[PDB]
């Protein structure tokens, strides 16, 4: 073919144990005569869809799973065929991260989620419930310290509590995420966010705490607890703090539901070496000995293979990661998560600051996400159609007129696209510069129009 037959080329990020992975590849070659080449290009996750579309690229790509949904929609990933006996060797939830339109499109490798991190000297037995945290803060305040500090600026960090009693990102049903069903506007998300705001109002936490401030406070022994992932363990100053890592607290007797990222291995749809790639991944890498080779080069954290997870879980920090991940929410593998992230970032910051109420903030978030999705659709349309498909500094606020895109005939083509994608009638009296000066204004017009008729 155009990818070389009888050879395996693998792409993995340079912050992974690629040298340990290469050791697995050497033993594959010893047994089969097939050479394995491990490469770690910069920006490999952007290069892959470019070169795969032309029939090129690696036979196997390693990356976080949430990117593989777009690769699959472009038809770049082969459908993988592990029998049920093999699937049984990995924790069942990991296979839900690697499915697209009913099909398995990758092998789970390692699993990552937030955990509760705590100062053992200040707090030898950390709390099991969010509810008992205000009582713990008051005791520690008497000795000039606080119970808990974590990054309240980024919704990825506050979602575990918001989703605990019923939040979700996108509804998952019949194998597919429904981008019209964002799970922010319900009683469970409101309950979680409400408990978070009341922590702020009762001064147990401060709304401006971000990543760095929380990390510094924990290293100084000023706060007994924080919330962070495995990437942060090496920055904990163990010359000052003896720390442990544990299951997140419950809310209303429900586990916190942190988002779960799954490092996954996909097979290039243009590779003629699909069967060799399956053999390598199933019978060489996804084994106690294969994962150990990678782990010894650079730790994998918690792994999807049950047997080796049991071994690594002798490290209680790793056991905690997997327990939190089993209770968490798999990150949806669709490009519309960018709308979710934007919409929920806004709502949590506003609820925390007193700007909106928990109720108004969460109801607003569904509308904001749809708005963001439409903007994205428009930006891509305008780029693909008038700019060769590349967004060279194209924003929702970019001035369409000065770009020389809103031509004298091209405007009505844009109106039509707007009519199709939003199912509203757009009269001639709405076709004026303040409505079409930017993508944001076009979306705002569409949003305003929908209400006028639906009332
Ligand atoms: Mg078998």
């Amino acid at each position: 073919g155009k990818i070389e037959e009888g050879k395996l080329v693998i792409w993995i990020n340079g912050d992974k144990g690629y040298n340990g992975l290469a050791e697995v590849g050497k033993k594959f070659e010893k047994d089969t005569g097939i050479k394995v080449t491990v490469e770690h290009p910069d920006k490999l996750e952007e290069k892959f869809p470019q070169v795969a579309a032309t029939g090129d690229g690696p036979d196997i790509i390693f990356w976080a799973h949430d990117r593989f949904g777009g690769y699959a929609q472009s038809g770049l990933l082969a459908e993988i065929t592990p029998d049920k006996a093999f699937q049984d060797k990995l924790y069942p939830f990991t296979w839900d991260a690697v499915r697209y339109n009913g099909k398995l499109i990758a092998y789970p490798i390692a699993v990552e989620a937030l955990s509760l991190i705590y100062n053992k000297d200040l707090l030898p037995n950390p709390p099991k419930t969010w509810e008992e945290i205000p009582a713990l803060d008051k005791e520690l305040k008497a000795k000039g310290k606080s119970a808990l500090m974590f990054n309240l600026q980024e919704p990825y960090f506050t979602w575990p509590l918001i989703a605990a009693d019923g939040g979700y990102a996108f509804k998952y049903e019949n194998g597919k995420y429904d981008i019209k069903d964002v799970g922010v506007d319900n009683a469970g998300a409101k309950a979680g966010l409400t408990f978070l705001v009341d922590l702020i109002k009762n001064k147990h936490m401060n709304a401006d705490t971000d990543y760095s401030i929380a990390e510094a406070a924990f290293n100084k022994g000023e706060t007994a607890m924080t919330i962070n992932g495995p990437w942060a363990w090496s920055n904990i100053d163990t010359s000052k703090v003896n720390y442990g890592v544990t299951v997140l607290p419950t809310f209303k007797g429900q586990p916190s539901k942190p988002f779960v990222g799954v490092l996954s291995a996909g097979i290039n749809a243009a590779s003629p070496n699909k069967e060799l790639a399956k053999e390598f991944l199933e019978n060489y890498l996804l084994t106690d000995e294969g994962l150990e080779a990678v782990n010894k080069d650079k730790p994998l954290g918690a792994v999807a293979l049950k047997s080796y997870e049991e071994e690594l879980a002798k490290d209680p920090r790793i056991a905690a990661t997997m327990e939190n991940a089993q209770k968490g929410e798999i990150m949806p593998n669709i490009p519309q998560m960018s709308a979710f992230w934007y919409a929920v970032r806004t709502a949590v910051i506003n609820a925390a600051s007193g700007r909106q109420t928990v109720d108004e903030a969460l109801k607003d978030a569904q509308t904001n996400a749809a708005a963001h999705m439409l903007e994205s659709k428009l930006i891509q349309h305008i780029a693909t159609q008038y700019l060769d498909g590349d967004h060279d500094g194209l924003n929702a606020q970019t001035p369409l007129f000065e770009l020389n895109v809103v031509d004298s005939a091209s405007i009505f083509d844009l109106v039509d696209f707007l009519r199709q994608e939003s199912h509203v009638a757009i009269g001639m009296h709405e076709i004026h510069p303040a409505n079409f000066a930017s993508v944001q204004a076009m979306v705002a017009l569409v949003q305003r129009l929908q209400a006028q008729v639906a009332a």
